[PDB]
């Protein structure tokens, strides 16, 4: 009995002193102190400051340079667009409602900014498999007569369009629910609770299986592929003093992109793991939303990772700040 349960919240405080009150009505400062929600805000600031120009400036420069505009890079202006509807549906709403110490938007709101917030995530996630799909298709030929081309990266950008309503949509009409989460400031899939009505069980492990092994094993075998790949041919070629430049830069980019992915899986699969094992006790308000906290941030590090880095977007990049010189 760790928490407080109503109609279509769940409080992770004990009500045995009569103080809790629905986060959609009053503030949650049992949960955390005033200045704790303060700090919830101004980390949501620096998100909002971070991650509105990055990703924005991604669009700005694919409209004045033509040469980014190529159908390897859909899926990263998907990506840019992805982390806008996180900057936007989350970030923002998390900052106004932190604010006020509650969900100041009511059930219905709750609904909104999960999924907005949800569909976000999950199509940066899926656009991150996407790429590494397409990337292990164009350097590893699996296919004896085919060439990638715009077609087929629409395809993929629609795939995570699926894929994101596939996990943000079903809570939405029945299949688990929206939330609010944490502090109760925003809103989520309720992988908290119990729910039979809505089958949350299920749903977890469909999340669990599908929006989380899946992904992961998809890269880790694209990526993998890929660099042996690399590395093969360029063992053939060791006269080529590029080449080896080339195998050592692809090689570690995938390093840092694996790295960077599993940074922001792994506090999920570790918190997962202590709900296997010592399910004894209930703990809140964090709880496993470390991971959430911690995995807002890729919509800051995930652009400077696959964009900021990515040799064109850069140049492009300080060619329009610098009004079209140097
Ligand atoms: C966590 O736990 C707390 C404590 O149990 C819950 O808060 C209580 O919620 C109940 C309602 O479910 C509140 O009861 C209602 O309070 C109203 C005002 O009561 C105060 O004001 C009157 C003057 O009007 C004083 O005389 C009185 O002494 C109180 O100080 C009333 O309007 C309500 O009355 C109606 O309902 C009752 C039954 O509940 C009927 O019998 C009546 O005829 C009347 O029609 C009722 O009294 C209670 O005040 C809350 N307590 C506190 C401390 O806030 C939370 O709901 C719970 N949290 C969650 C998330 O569930
Ligand atoms: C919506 C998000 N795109 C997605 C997410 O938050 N969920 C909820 C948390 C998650 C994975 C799926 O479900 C679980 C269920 C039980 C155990 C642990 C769990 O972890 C998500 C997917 C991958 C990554 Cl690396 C980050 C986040
Ligand atoms: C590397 C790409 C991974 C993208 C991870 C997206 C992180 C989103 O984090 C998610 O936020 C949602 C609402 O904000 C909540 O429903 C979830 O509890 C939380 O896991
Ligand atoms: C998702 C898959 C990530 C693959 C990363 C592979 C990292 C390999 O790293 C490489 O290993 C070689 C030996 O195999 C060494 O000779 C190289 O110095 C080293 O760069
Ligand atoms: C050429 O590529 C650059 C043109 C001139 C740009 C110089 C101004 C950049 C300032 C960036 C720092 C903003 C700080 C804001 C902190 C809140």
């Amino acid at each position: 009995m760790c928490g407080t349960e109503g109609p279509n919240f769940y409080v992770p405080f004990s009500n045995k002193t009569g103080v809790v009150r629905s986060p959609f009505e009053a503030p949650q400062y049992y949960l955390a102190e005033p200045w704790q929600f303060s700090m919830l805000a101004a980390y949501m600031f620096l998100l909002i400051m971070l991650g509105f120009p990055i990703n924005f400036l991604t669009l700005y420069v694919t409209v004045q340079h033509k040469k980014l505009r190529t159908p390897l890079n859909y899926i990263l202006l998907n990506l840019a667009v992805a982390d806008l509807f996180m900057v936007f549906g989350g970030f923002t709403t998390t900052l106004y409602t932190s604010l006020h110490g509650y969900f100041v938007f009511g059930p219905t709101g709750c609904n909104l900014e999960g999924f907005f917030a949800t569909l976000g995530g999950e199509i940066a996630l899926w656009s991150l498999v996407v790429l590494a799909i397409e990337r292990y298709v164009v350097v590893c030929k699996p296919m004896s007569n085919f060439r990638f081309g715009e077609n087929h990266a629409i395809m993929g950008v629609a795939f995570t369009w699926v894929m994101a309503l596939a996990c943000a949509a079903p809570p939405l009409v029945g299949w688990s629910r929206y939330i609010p989460e944490g502090m109760q400031c925003s809103c989520g899939i309720d992988y908290y609770t119990p729910h039979e009505e809505t089958n949350n069980e299920s749903f977890v492990i469909y999340m669990f299986v599908v929006h989380f092994i899946i992904p992961l094993i998809v890269i880790f075998f694209c990526y993998g592929q890929l660099v042996f790949t690399v590395k093969e041919a360029a063992a053939q070629q060791q006269e080529s003093a590029t080449t080896q430049k080339a195998e050592k830069e692809v090689t570690r980019m995938v390093i840092i992109m694996v790295i960077a992915f599993l940074i922001c899986w792994l506090p999920y699969a570790g918190v997962a793991f202590y709900i296997f094992t010592h399910q004894g006790s209930c703990f809140g308000p964090i709880f496993m939303t470390i991971p959430a906290f911690f995995a807002k941030t890729s919509a800051v590090y995930n652009p400077v990772i696959y964009i900021m880095m990515n040799k064109q977007f850069r140049n492009c990049m300080v060619t329009t700040l610098c009004c079209g010189k140097n």
